[PDB]
């Protein structure tokens, strides 16, 4: 984890693991200015998963692009998001 408790402008998001019947769910705190894409590893080992053939999108079926901070990210997008396995090639 880390250590910072009210910085100044900071973006929760509300993930849950769409691989359990369950559907656990975690609320994680981090600065807007971090790139949405950590959340990414986090919400993964968070989950004891593997930060490779993870990621997580919209209730679109549609990507998301970290190529702004998470509280841009997760503005554009959105906080209720799901995290869905990724796969390059293979797979089967």
């Amino acid at each position: 984890g880390s250590e910072g408790a009210a910085t100044m402008s900071k973006v929760s998001f509300k993930i849950t693991l769409t691989s359990d019947p369950r559907l656990p769910y975690k609320v994680l705190s981090v600065p807007e200015s971090t790139p949405f894409t950590a959340v990414l590893k986090f919400a993964a080992e968070e989950f004891k998963v593997p930060a490779a053939t993870s990621a997580i999108i919209t209730n679109d079926g549609i990507g998301i692009n970290p190529a702004q901070t998470a509280g841009n990210v997760f503005l554009k997008h959105g906080s209720e998001l799901r995290i869905i396995p990724r796969d390059r090639v293979g797979s089967c």
